[PDB]
């Protein structure tokens, strides 16, 4: 029938004819074709988004991406601990929903259940069906979790979750959501998020990343687009003044971006960015942002260096500091605007080869593991693949002394963002002037900038050791600056 | 010719006869029986209470007990170090014995060896003779500890020592202190606490949770015995309105509690439990709770959420916080209370059957090992024993993601505590009032509880995680209001 | 024909005649000799510094010393990071150059690389050529780093570095530098710091402990050898009120000091000790002590309980604390003063015991490994092999333990500091006499004293756990007696 259905559906045929998908009947993914043919564009085919379908001709991605394993120090890892990722979380991002709960990542098949769970995203609504014992189990978001109900309270919880959330944990409303989330779809920005979750079935699907209609390598987040779309020839994935993507515009509904080849920094950036996904104030008016607000959904590509510039060359800030009162930038993993431009972008290197490296499967079959890895816990297939001389130690050695002395730095910023914070209070109640406070205020928002963006990467350095030195040196400058000037007034009060 | 003795000591006729210690000489644990008969009551036979006679028909239990195990992380670790259980305790604390030294618990041969040599016990004047090197000697107690005597001074050191704390470290005394530590026996609560550490020679008794006589299960802790005779229907340890404890009393002296069957909730909440054997201070009128007083050893067996309403109740608590003045209750090791509702407990299992799993000895009789395990090192039989389907990655993941999540609340409550005692501070320079400070001072109490609780516990929540995430929630919102009405007062003054 | 060289060079014959060495002609170790000899004195030999010469005929000597080794936990370590070995350093050390950066010690052969590329050193000027993936490069110093230029800036860095740092990093100025740094020599202490580190291209050479010329164990540490012709009875090395070293002043110019027997403890005492080795201010007029100045390169010899008093009575103190305005003493690695009496020190052991292990060569001939161990790393041969009753985890246990008890000490010591600092500034800002605040800064410098020794020294108290207890102890004892005059002279104010 293809041809049949072709007739409405051109897009579809340039895709999939001559692809490697080219033999896959449209009945194989779509159901109740006939009835679309038999009583036309009214009754629309289903079209489950399922990795399982994926599954049954590319079982070693399928298995990779689901395999269970247990990390004997455990998950649901708090990074706002004294030994954590963010020491002074709690102090610095005062105000913040990410006070409530912000743990390190897991795997990729938990990505849903992870974000309804968290007590940040809906006042602890959402639950693992018999808990603890089954934190590690995989599959459907609603075999795994329970809804304990609108009504419901939790204690120390926030409601930080909203429809764009979602757009970075599944491909399930990839045919159910219009192009940056404004109307027309299932589901838009402005959608209840209680609504928008009974939907989500899946984490990441398979065609998320590769296009099911013909194999190619691809990217559907909206975001993504529109910023590949204000920056052809300058973005961080161009090349030549050029980026391998062209889009396909479905109805003026949605889009993808077929990339002639793989460039797993695109697939990985669709969610490893800095993103703003959340309602904010504006710097100029101090106005409320809303979800009708485009900025809602919203891809920077920018790295640590040029983001306080961008989120005023938007009048957009995300919080104000519950101390200081300075308006803050909230960051979010940017693992893409950090590779960008280092070492091992340079040389040509993706995410994919370091983190879906190459492994045996089948009973004797090469493929990329779908179950990403962690570098350090896989040197001989992350590194040594690669560099052929390294020792396991060595590989280990390289990743750890890049991490330590980034972190070294990243301590340092806060003990000084600390310092400002609290200098900035003691400033207040010294009846410092005003004017001051504010000249203050930019440089926490500075210090903040240069700082956060670290902590928010997941990398510790290793993404961009030169770009993290130059960035956190920058906050430790902007906060021993701010607390100079601060600590200047607090005497010329008195003098 | 023990019916000779059964003539006159009838409630050990009715513990011995038929039992699984029924051929046992009585000369085999007593010594002087014909001066006893020949010159009569008033020459009392002595009773060397000593694990080795048990050794001797029981040798698996008491080699596993006194086998010597080196952690190469070793012990003596201060709780309050950074990347300690308590890294903010100093602060916390303050005003506390427990600012000198809290080391975390090791293995069961050393706690008399430990309680003597910590530096909050008695002025540093009892150490391991030849120093560090000795430090993992196990045996009788003087055999390993040296006495200064009682001019000797020793810096930064606390006198935290009475008669009462070895009550929890030894069964030697047994037979030499009154039901409760009331004046009559050779020792009570107000003995010389360097009188009573000279006749402590042995760890736990083998007889603390096993009847010489029988072989019955019990507990011989007055506190333990005393707080269920009280609370018979609903304490933490009944099933359906009673509680499975037979208690015998000697000559109105003295008593056991004895069990039909093994129940180690109760065998170690003799120990691990909440307690005061310490003095303290009446809330209504200031004044000293002396042990004088039956609140100087008593057994709460109330849970995180009881227990500030539980010392309210009888008019106690511990310390004054160093800054705030807040009447703070000093919590300790309450595993068993915290344990009282637990999955593991609505399960049916035990203490033991985590922390006391079945190993085999050199011929290979299964027994108990009374090495007692910490199961995150021995998931196998502590774990997978029970849980056969968990590998030993599994059973890793399962407690560290569940310590992961109660630590990242233990953590994140302990910033809200040193942020509401550093604003109190602050109020108090900035003239807010004894009212505005007292209602502040009350947060601290209930935060306080709603904290220290899960420091003074040893399993970062695993034995209880809800009743963990509850009050940990409890303790943030609690600081959470303080801090709130601490900083609104201090704009209330300078308005 | 080695006679007529003699007739003008008493003393080299002195020490090459009869060694085993003797054979070995000039030749090996000395160019331009038939120059020397032909066109007179005016014409100086080539004798190249140069392990590679030592090397030919002490194979497994110089390859354990350029072994490369991977740690899995990398290098570079700030140590004033959360985990690490000073949490508290940007705080306590406020205003002293370490706030820059400090990182634990690597391997030797790391030693003059680390030292001109920490940001302490030189403002970033030295950096690693081809950045991390060079980290881990052994060999000759301008081979491994890259001189960005006088004119180049990085930021968040100090300019620290003096020749007389670079004493302690190599041997290469053994016939370059007056006795002491003083002038007269191609470099002296008051040098050009970038013109010095052109002449080190290597790390401390053969020649720093075994004598060139007859093998004799030695030290060439000109500060080293000075201070203890100073004090040559009572010095830590001594016994028997005599120091075992013969002084050999060459042409009053340059002094070695040969040993009758190996002596570890003054060979690693060329470096592992504290030192004045940089510009400070007299306490007694505050006027600058600078490279002129003869305690620029200074070793004072004295524990934790002995330095506060040393630098009082050579009046001198590094730095003032940025808060405190406290007169302060920098520490550094007083490992062998440390040791100095220890329970290994007494029993006659010697740092090489523990540090340089006996191992063996692949031709199978057994040697002193001169590639430095770390003992909890190689307890085999570092512990095990003198303790033959120790099982490796006896080893790590006892070393952890110390280790564990001596930094609850350490962190109490800076959870005190940071206490008193604050207290302090407050005080400050409350207007406590000036009279008061004298008082409290010099509490600041006990406390300081008797804590920052510790941090500095890098064995967390096992190398004399006595000391580091009294040291420790004593810090806590001052900085909470400064809390109290501070707290007590802030109630007398409002009173
Ligand atoms: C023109 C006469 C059509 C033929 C022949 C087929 N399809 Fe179609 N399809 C068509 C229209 C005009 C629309 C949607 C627009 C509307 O408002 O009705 C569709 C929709 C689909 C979809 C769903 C997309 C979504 O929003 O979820 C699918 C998967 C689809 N069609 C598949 C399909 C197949 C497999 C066909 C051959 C058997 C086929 N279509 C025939 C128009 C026409
Ligand atoms: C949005 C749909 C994502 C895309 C595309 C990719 N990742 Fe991702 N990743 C995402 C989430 C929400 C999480 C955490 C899930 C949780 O429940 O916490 C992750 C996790 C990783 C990790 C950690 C791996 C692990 O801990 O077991 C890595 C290394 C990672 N992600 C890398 C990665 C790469 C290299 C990608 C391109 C191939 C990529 N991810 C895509 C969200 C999304
Ligand atoms: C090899 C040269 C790498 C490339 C290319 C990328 N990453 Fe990476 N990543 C790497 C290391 C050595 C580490 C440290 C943590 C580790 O496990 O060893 C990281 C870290 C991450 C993380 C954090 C989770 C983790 O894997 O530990 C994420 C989520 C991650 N990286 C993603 C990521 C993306 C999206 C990349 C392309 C932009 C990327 N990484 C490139 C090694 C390498
Ligand atoms: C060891 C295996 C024992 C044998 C055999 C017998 N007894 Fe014992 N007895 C033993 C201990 C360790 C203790 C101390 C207290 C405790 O409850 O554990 C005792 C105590 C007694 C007492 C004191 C009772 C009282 O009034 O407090 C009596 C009167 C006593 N034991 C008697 C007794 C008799 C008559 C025995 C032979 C029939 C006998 N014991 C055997 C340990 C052991
Ligand atoms: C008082 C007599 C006790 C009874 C009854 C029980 N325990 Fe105990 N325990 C006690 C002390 C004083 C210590 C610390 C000893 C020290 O010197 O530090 C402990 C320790 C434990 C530990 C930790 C063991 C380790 O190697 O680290 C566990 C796991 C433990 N205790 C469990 C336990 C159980 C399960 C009991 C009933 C079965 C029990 N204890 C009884 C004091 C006492
Ligand atoms: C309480 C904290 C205990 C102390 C102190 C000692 N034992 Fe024990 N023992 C205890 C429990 C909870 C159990 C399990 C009982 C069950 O229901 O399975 C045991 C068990 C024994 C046994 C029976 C066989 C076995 O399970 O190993 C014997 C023979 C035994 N214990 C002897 C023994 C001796 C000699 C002790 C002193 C060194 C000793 N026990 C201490 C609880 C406690
Ligand atoms: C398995 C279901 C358990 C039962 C039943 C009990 N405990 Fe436990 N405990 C358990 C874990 C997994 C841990 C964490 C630390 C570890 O070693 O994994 C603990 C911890 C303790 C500690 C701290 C010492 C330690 O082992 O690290 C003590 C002193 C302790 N537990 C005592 C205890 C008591 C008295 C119990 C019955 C009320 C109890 N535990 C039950 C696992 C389990
Ligand atoms: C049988 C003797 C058990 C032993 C020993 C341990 N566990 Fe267990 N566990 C068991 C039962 C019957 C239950 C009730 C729920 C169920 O699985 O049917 C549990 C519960 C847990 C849970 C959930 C805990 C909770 O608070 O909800 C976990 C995560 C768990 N068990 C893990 C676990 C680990 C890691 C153990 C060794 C330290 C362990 N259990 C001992 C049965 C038994
Ligand atoms: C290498 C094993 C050597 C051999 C063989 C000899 N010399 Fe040497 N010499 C050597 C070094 C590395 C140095 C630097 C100083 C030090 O003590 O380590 C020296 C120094 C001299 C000097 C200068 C001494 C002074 O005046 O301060 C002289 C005059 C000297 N050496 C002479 C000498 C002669 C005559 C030898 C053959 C008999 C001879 N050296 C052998 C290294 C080595
Ligand atoms: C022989 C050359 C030794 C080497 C190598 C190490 N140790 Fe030692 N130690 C030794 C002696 C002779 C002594 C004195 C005690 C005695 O009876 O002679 C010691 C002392 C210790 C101690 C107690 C330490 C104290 O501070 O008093 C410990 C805990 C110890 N030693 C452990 C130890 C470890 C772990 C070693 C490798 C790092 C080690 N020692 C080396 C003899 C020798
Ligand atoms: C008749 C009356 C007898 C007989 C035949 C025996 N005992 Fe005793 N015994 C008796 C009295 C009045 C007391 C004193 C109680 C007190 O002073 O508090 C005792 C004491 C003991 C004890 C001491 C408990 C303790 O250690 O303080 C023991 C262990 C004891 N008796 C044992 C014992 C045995 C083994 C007998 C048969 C050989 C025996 N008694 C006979 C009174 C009487
Ligand atoms: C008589 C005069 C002689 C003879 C026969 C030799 N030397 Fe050698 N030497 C001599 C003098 C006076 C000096 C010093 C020049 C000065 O003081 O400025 C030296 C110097 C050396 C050195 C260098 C020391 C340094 O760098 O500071 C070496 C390594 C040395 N002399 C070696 C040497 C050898 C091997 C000889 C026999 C061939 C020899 N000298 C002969 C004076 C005299
Ligand atoms: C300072 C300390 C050092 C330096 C810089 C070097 N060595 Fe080595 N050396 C040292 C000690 C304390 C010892 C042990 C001596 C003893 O136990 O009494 C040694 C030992 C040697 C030996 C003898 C063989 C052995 O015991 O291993 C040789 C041949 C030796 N040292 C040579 C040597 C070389 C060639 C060096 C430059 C690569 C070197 N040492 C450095 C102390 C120190
Ligand atoms: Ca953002
Ligand atoms: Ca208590
Ligand atoms: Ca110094």
């Amino acid at each position: 029938g293809r041809e049949t259905c072709y007739a409405c559906h051109t897009e579809v045929k340039s895709l999939k004819e001559n692809s490697k998908h080219a033999a896959i009947a449209c009945t194989v993914c779509h159901d109740k074709t006939k009835e679309h043919l038999e009583k036309g564009p009214d009754v629309k085919p289903v079209t489950k988004i399922d990795q399982a379908v994926c599954g049954s001709c590319h079982k070693n991605q399928y298995e990779s991406f689901y395999a269970v394993h247990h990390d004997p120090t455990g998950a649901r890892k708090e990074k706002g601990i004294p030994a954590g990722r963010s020491p002074l979380q709690d102090k610095l991002l005062a105000g913040h929903g990410f006070t409530f709960e912000h743990a390190e990542p897991r795997g990729h098949a938990y990505m849903v259940v992870d974000q309804f769970a968290v007590d940040r995203f809906q006042g602890g609504r959402y639950q693992f069906k018999g808990g603890w014992k089954n934190y590690d189990k995989v599959g459907k978001t609603w075999d795994i979790l329970e809804d304990r109900g609108p009504n419901a309270k939790l204690p120390e919880t926030a409601m930080a979750g909203n429809p764009t959330c979602i757009q970075c944990k599944s491909s399930d409303l990839i045919l159910q959501w219009k192009h940056l989330g404004e109307k027309g779809g299932k589901f838009d920005r402005t959608s209840n998020v209680n609504d928008v979750v009974k939907a989500i079935n899946n984490p990441v699907g398979c065609i998320h990343c590769h296009d099911p209609h013909g194999a190619q390598p691809r990217i559907v987040r909206d975001g993504l687009i529109a910023a590949i779309e204000k920056d052809p020839a300058k973005n961080i994935f161009a090349k030549n003044g050029k980026t391998d993507l062209k889009v396909i515009d479905f109805r003026g509904f949605r889009k993808i971006g077929v990339m002639e080849k793989t460039d797993s920094r695109m697939m990985c950036a669709q969610c490893h960015v800095e993103y703003n996904c959340n309602p904010g104030t504006q710097r100029t008016d101090g106005k409320p942002v809303t979800f009708a607000d485009a900025r809602t959904n919203h891809f920077p590509l920018k790295n640590s260096l040029q983001l306080l510039e961008h989120y005023r060359s938007i009048d957009f800030f995300d919080f104000k500091h519950a101390v200081t009162g300075a308006k803050l930038i909230k960051f979010q993993h940017p693992e893409a605007e950090t590779y960008a431009g280092s070492a091992h972008d340079k040389a040509g290197v993706q995410c994919h080869q370091c983190h879906m490296p190459q492994v045996k499967g089948k009973d004797g079959k090469k493929y990329s593991t779908h179950g990403v890895v962690k570098p350090i816990q896989m040197v001989q297939e992350s590194c040594i693949s690669c560099h052929k001389d390294y020792t396991p130690n060595k590989a280990k050695f390289m990743i750890e002394t890049i991490r330590n002395y980034t972190k070294g730095k990243m301590r340092k910023s806060e003990y000084w963002l600390a310092q400002l914070i609290d200098t900035f209070a003691v400033a207040q109640r010294e009846g410092v002037s005003p004017t001051i406070l504010d000249q203050a205020r930019l440089k926490h928002e500075e210090a903040h900038a240069l700082w956060e963006y670290w902590t928010a990467e997941n990398s510790d350095g290793f993404h961009n050791p030169e770009q993290a030195r130059q960035s956190l040196t920058g906050s430790i400058s902007a906060s021993k600056a701010g607390v100079k000037l601060l600590n200047d007034a607090i005497m010329a009060v008195k003098q």
